[PDB]
């Protein structure tokens, strides 16, 4: 199925490649001479999973309390004929009552944005019902992959959610405080 | 299906984002003060499509006549919460009887390497027969997407092939000489 191939691709072509190297990049950042006067960037990759597939490119276009802080040092790898392909990650400050409450590596699961754009193209033969059905199935398959994964050694956190006011900052802060 | 979701993802999350900007990057390279004493890098992205899903990370581990020349200038975009995500492409020299015959932007279609790794993981429930079946279906769906695509304005060339001696350099040189 669509969700099946996408969840396995997200694992094989992304998470299994960057999760083993993520602890070191966050250590390199937290130990850099310019970040000591700020709260430490929490470990783990926080992956936003909106089941509606509403994936904006800017995280401050989802909540004002999610302000971009910096980029982690880049990861490079020779990938399918591409010499030094780049894997980049962004650090975000989380606000609670106008004050810094958490610092973390945060992004959206990129295949969710693909499922959305797919349902918009007539040639894809993919409905809005198919989009909701496949979004849930992608989140499930990902969880099942990670549950038996040796790359997931407490290196990432899946944040699945539905919008009916909603606070994305609160939803993330809730996962970060669980540690 | 698996191939369907992957072909649409490869289009939506990659080709429709980089093909409109590719002519300018190749012009910036070909017009740079350091490349004038060398043959011009041909236009179009050449995408290698091995139907066996044999995708090595190094292109010189597929043919000795395919030597890495340089990288094109990088493309950046804000992508699903990632500020300035990087899209990189590699330029290759093609040899014919130990001499430079062509210069082009060349890579493998990365989802083909995913279909291979998927069939290797028992948890994927994906066979070697499923892999051959989905590889052909990915190449077909991609061709049908591109046939009605306004991003494909003669900006890329699909090179599908099967291995039974074989020359990858010759197969690429044949597509490049067609222009
Ligand atoms: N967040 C994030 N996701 C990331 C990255 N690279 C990947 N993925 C994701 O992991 C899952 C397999 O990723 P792959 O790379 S096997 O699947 C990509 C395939 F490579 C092609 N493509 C995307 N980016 C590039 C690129 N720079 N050079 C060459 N091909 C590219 O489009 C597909 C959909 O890509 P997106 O971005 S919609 O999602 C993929 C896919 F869901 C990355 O750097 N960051």
């Amino acid at each position: 199925n669509v969700a099946h191939g996408l969840a396995w691709s997200y694992y094989i072509g992304y998470l299994r490649l960057i999760l083993p190297e993520l602890q070191a990049r966050i250590r390199t950042y937290n130990q850099h001479y310019n970040n000591l006067l700020r709260g430490a960037v929490s470990q783990r990759l926080y992956i936003l999973l909106p089941l509606d597939c509403g994936v904006p490119d800017n995280l401050s276009m989802a909540d004002p309390n999610i302000r971009f802080l910096d980029k982690l040092p880049q990861q490079t790898a020779d990938r399918a004929g591409i010499k030094d392909r780049v894997y980049s990650n962004s650090i975000y400050e989380l606000l609670e009552n106008g004050q810094r409450a958490g610092t973390c590596v945060l992004e959206y699961a990129t295949p969710l944005q693909t499922l959305f754009a797919m349902s918009q193209y007539s040639q894809a033969g993919f409905s809005r019902e198919d989009r909701l059905e496949q979004a849930k199935l992608f989140c499930q398959t990902l969880e099942d992959i990670l549950a038996d994964a040796p790359e997931s050694q407490n290196n990432c956190r899946l944040i699945a959610y539905q919008e009916p006011s909603f606070s994305l900052s609160q939803e993330v802060l809730r996962h970060l405080r669980q540690e």
